[PDB]
């Protein structure tokens, strides 16, 4: 009965040259994002939001953004945490996520031992406002349920 | 004791010509939403703690089955699938991000059109309003977010 | 087990001439925040999520922007919350939090807040937590204008 919450955040910008990897997802496209690891956004967040849960910090602190993944679940196990759910939005004007949801929902759950049903990724665009909707980067947010 | 939570988002631009609907009130002011953004956010909230994908995958704006349906009516047949996939509601928070007009008086209001539409009591429905301090788009009146976090349990 | 979440947001202008004043620490820089309290945007955004779990209502409903609040120490508004919070019947469980800065580097300081933070709802260390960020050069985040912060509470009556 030791539940805990986490919220996360993350932004990259969409730049030339980089593949566009979201959810661990290579999606067609002919920009990416800009990071010092494959900035995977989408990853980060839940990252981010399972440090908070935890109350281990940020991903910041602690370090493929796959294997940061995994590593960071391992955290939060070590830690004494178990992953209860995982919810999250990605934001972003292009390209079209939706086809590429369920495999995002597949990788994640996989990288934290969860089953599907407790691993959920949502897409939103934001109607042409801000640097989101003239392009210029995504957005992603996670929140996680964890107990110790 | 199996909990699982959930997290939305929505955004609209504010422009002139249309009426301003916030959690299902209509809000007296020159320009309107271009959309109710509190539903939408605690919509996908809700989606989100069940699992069960976003507002997008069951609403079409493409299916004939919700063509011109209120962002309530969509919130209340999201309830809907939420119970039937053994999720009870335990409660909603939110936030309503406009620099204008002022929302505090209608808050009682869209809680009370929020906690009838999830069958809540009205003590587990929570709206919060902010401005931007004048700061991007949300400052310059450009457009209205809000933000939701729902707790389940099946 | 009667839990319950709650969420929040907030943000404020970087002007010169305010004290940069972030979970309770005075952090020396040329810029500070902009309100009508001490503009505390990581104390507002928590003070929110934890009105928002008890439903409440928000920070804005109990501290109205009155001059009972001009210069305000934002800590003792989070030890009220928390009061009232704990009146309405909730326990704290765990806060966490995130701040999303351009500048000055944060990193230094976020122990030092956590430690605010858990003193003033009186918790552990290990339920407290504030993460820093970037917006990676983007929107007016990116440019300095202002930092933001958001939050998440999980409370139990
Ligand atoms: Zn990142
Ligand atoms: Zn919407
Ligand atoms: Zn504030």
């Amino acid at each position: 009965m030791d539940f805990r919450i986490g919220e996360g955040y993350d932004v990259h910008q969409l730049v030339p040259g980089r593949p566009l990897i979201i959810g661990g997802v290579t999606i067609p496209y002919e920009r990416g994002l800009l990071g010092h690891s494959d900035a995977d956004v989408l990853l980060h967040a839940i990252t981010d939001a399972l440090f908070g849960a935890a109350a281990l910090g940020d991903i910041g602190r602690h370090f493929d953004s796959r294997a940061l993944l995994r590593e960071c679940a391992s955290r939060v196990a070590q830690a004494g945490f178990a992953i209860r759910n995982v919810d999250s939005t990605i934001i972003a004007q292009a390209p079209k996520l939706a086809p590429h949801i369920d495999a995002m929902r597949a990788n994640i759950a996989a990288d934290l031992d969860l089953p599907l049903d407790r691993v959920n990724v949502k897409a939103k665009t934001n109607e042409k406002l801000g640097y989101l909707g003239r392009g210029e980067g995504i957005e992603a947010e996670a929140a996680a349920l964890v107990v110790r």
